[PDB]
């Protein structure tokens, strides 16, 4: 149900050191409207207050919906933004 704005990429890149670090090696990323999204489904052993409080360090949340940025976003990395971040980064 997580779904962060970000100002650039450059903040999810930022971010997938923290996520990977907390064990969170998946994320969606969304390119939309000029801007990037990530969206978390599994949230490893972590609350959502957890995992967002650390979204909030790197991005602000969105009112988009999955929906929104699924039929009208372009599909950047599906289920393994972090992994396939930090695996470059």
């Amino acid at each position: 149900d997580i779904i962060y704005q970000f100002h650039s990429f450059e903040d999810i890149i930022q971010l997938s050191e923290s996520l990977q670090r907390i064990g969170i090696t998946g994320g969606t990323v969304y390119h939309y409207d000029g801007q990037y999204f990530l969206s978390l489904e599994d949230l490893g052993s972590h609350t959502a207050e957890g995992v967002v409080a650390v979204l909030a360090e790197y991005g602000n949340p969105t009112t988009l919906t999955i929906y929104r940025l699924q039929e009208y976003g372009k599909l950047i990395m599906d289920g393994n933004a972090v992994e396939t971040i930090q695996t470059h980064f």
